[PDB]
């Protein structure tokens, strides 16, 4: 395992992170166990998606087996932020810290409000519990451009982008901007389902018909190269896939591999014009008025 | 303009679709007055995108110039799709069919919820609008993949994904994958604020210095020579803006620019591995029992 | 070993053509040796190119080994082509006749004569050849573009040309000209010097860690996938590399290194504009009369 | 018109070169016009290409209007380099010296004799030669790699190899290595024929719809950004063609026709492999002993 600065935090995390999603076929040891493995694997940074008691438990009692400082934790919080506020703040006390009897979170991870502001009951809790040092950081998640009124605000200090092999301009700007300014980047769907429908018919085959490589592995292995992202997020469900994907981050991708990516980005497909409808056009042109 | 087919069922679109949005600066009139420059340029496909009492008296009022069925109306419904339910439809009903005067809507474009399912008793009361032809279609608006599961909903007629000239494959083969299944594609995000910042320095420094084009019309021209999109969303507030847009879809883009945008795409930056830290893996290794 | 059509002649040539070029160094037996390692890998094309006494004494004594039907023999015959005549007739029959023991020849090659016509006593001779069933045909090699009324010329049924992994699109241009026209086409330098520099600094440097794959096997691997070439001339001195090169018309290229090979077909160094000297462009403005 | 070093001889030659070469058609004031224009438009250098009485006489008396010492003046040495002896200096002394009315020339430029050694007589004469201040250097054209052994004879200064903008790396790599070795490299057959038919049809079709450019001037403004080249060489019968070439070294290639030309280098077209023969690759392998 490798281990990269978060942003400006000063915490050095794992290249993966292991995200913790609500699973009800586990129970708490199968939790316990999995954050075992990863820890035997080299990974510190992990992201609890859930909040079933039996994850809070498992998780919780596994996060206490090493020093706190050890770890990087992250709280995912889902739903439509502009509707967050203090209720939403006393359900992470009982989960976060009540739950995984922590004392603190690194970090805070929100889905984007597309908007520059947090509501404002909702940002005074998160300002109380960092002069506290409950929370250590707010991060945003987002699949597009976050307001840079938003990641102005002090407490913001990372944020989560999807990043793959296929992923354009657009995206890898995102990221590198972000990094550029200090932020912590966290890449999200290094695997997304598109590429894996991509990988078994067309441009990306290669992915499938690589010797000793799996499609998924080559798709971890390049968002792994990529300078901007201080981890890259993973989701695993027992002890082969977790030893799997740690094992990517001490190989090297194939040059051939890289000439294919890049190959790969080449779109040709065009469209001739659409039809024309004067009758349409000239109905309405012709509107009352 | 020129127009075509939403998906499967049947009605022509203007390949721009004008999404009007809430804007404090408007009154009644100045939406009035930007539909109708919208039809005198052949839009019939707006998207409304607020329900400030404003916008939807003026954009009704306008819509009620012209014959019902020559428009294409999609009212888009934000926030968490997972909290849906019956009081979303008593809004509906009273903003998108009261305040804009409708007896039906052609689409009804809600976020993807990241499950194959709807909340039920929402889902009830759009069979219940189905039933009636007060709803012709539910799409699904999306910046990742859509669970199949809730594609092969018979509500969904219609999709709307990212799209610009920085795009890579899996944005791409969402958006043609959904169009070969016979959903209708609203392409979003043609000029993203991470291309407009790419535009000013980088390889998409020709978008800026292309003699006879605008940055943002080479973006358009890009997007509507997408095959898989019906139509591409477009946020115009003002009469210049709407009638150069519209020029753009007569308009043929430069081989060069073309070679150009393809050019672009390649990606080299490639990090070196991070650090070891092995007194670090060891104590995570050695955590207690 | 597999076999093409040379050209629109009616004969087959193995894929490979091994050239016999002058060697100070060996003797007879060195030389037969060399020819007989070719044979057992299904070698039937030789060129000699040369005159020692050893070189066509040895190899003369094994083309004699087998039915001299089954071989395609090619004289390569250097010089400037202008300066061809009754004396060059003499000492092809002394060298490529006698000194080979052949009643005919498969092609004669000849060098471009960057002319539409050849000497006329040296033209006579070939007809006096050929109605004799002496001589095949006649070949043309060149570097550049030859004149197609030398090629409509009846005695000319193939050409000679380079062509590589680093080739570009006039060379390319050429050679695919030539065969769709029906001439034969026989590739040459598939490994020149500039390459090998390449192949080791720069971005040809995957030539050199592909496992399992030498460089000049990739080379000859890329010109033996070209349509357009009847077969590829190599040139070899030792038994174990004629074994490799034959082998290579059996093996597959990875993809990976096709997609490299096209990758480093870019260049993006350009010059700065150079020194303007006004004085100077004055004084040859003001030139005399 | 802007002027380069001419490699490591301390002097300036002009970016372009106006090559001279034999046509029947053309008279002695028909070449003094030719010259008359280049020197109008800056041209100083000159490479004489034949030896008709008229060609001499005219262009004798186009470089007699300018002071000599301006003036680069290469005389074009073809035939076997290897023939080359001392009829071969008496004709140069009669042509070059005495027909064009020179004292000495700045360059003799001969064809590669694809050898590390020059006919010694015919050295020992450009050795006298050069003792007598009649010959500034010796230059070495070449389609190919020049044997080193060659480049290094002290007389050798000046290379001269073909560049186009569809040139691949062996060739770029042979002009580049030259030029870090500190030779003058003149740049030829920016222009070919095979590139003028690609031109017309394919994927080379931009160099004839590009708005205020033709073909020829695009592939001179490529080859005027190479950095290795001292001088390009062109041949032009008439007024006008001379004043384009030599207005392009003042213009600027558009970026999107720079990035076809790279678009442009891809090549897909494969072939599968060919016929096995088993029964004739038998009967090689039981060549008799």
């Amino acid at each position: 395992m490798r281990y990269r600065p978060f942003g400006s935090t000063g915490v050095a995390v794992s290249a993966l992170t292991l995200r913790l999603a609500d699973n009800p076929r586990l129970r708490a040891n199968d939790w316990r166990a999995l954050v075992f493995t990863a820890l035997e694997n080299g990974v510190n940074s992990f992201q609890i998606d859930g909040d079933a008691p039996e994850l809070l438990k498992g998780a919780g009692e596994a996060f206490a087996s090493v020093e706190r400082h050890l770890l990087f934790l992250t709280w995912r919080l889902r739903g439509d932020a502009k509707q967050l506020g203090p209720h939403t703040l006393d359900a992470l006390k009982r989960s976060a810290f009540e739950g995984l009897s922590l004392d603190y979170l690194d970090l805070l991870l929100i889905n984007d409000p597309q908007s520059a502001s947090l509501p404002m009951a909702f940002e005074s809790g998160l300002q109380d519990l960092q002069k506290g040092r409950a929370l250590r950081g707010l991060g945003v998640a987002s699949r597009g451009d976050i307001d840079p009124g938003l990641l102005a605000n002090d407490l913001v200090t990372a944020v989560s982008s999807p990043y793959n092999l296929s992923s354009g301009w657009a995206e890898r700007h995102r990221i590198r901007q972000a990094s550029q300014n200090n932020f912590a980047v966290i890449g999200e769907d290094f695997w997304p389902q598109a590429l894996r429908e991509l990988a078994d018919v067309g441009g990306y085959e290669f992915l499938t018909n690589t010797p000793g490589w799996s499609a998924e592995d080559i798709c971890l292995g390049y968002a792994l190269t990529e300078p901007s992202l201080a981890t890259v997020r993973v989701t695993a469900d027992n002890r082969q896939e977790i030893e799997r994907l740690a094992a990517v981050v001490e190989r090297d991708l194939p040059t051939g591999v890289c000439a294919q990516i890049e190959m790969a980005r080449f779109s040709a497909q065009e469209r001739e014009k659409a039809a024309r409808r004067p009758k349409l056009a000239a109905a309405l042109e012709h509107h009352h008025h």
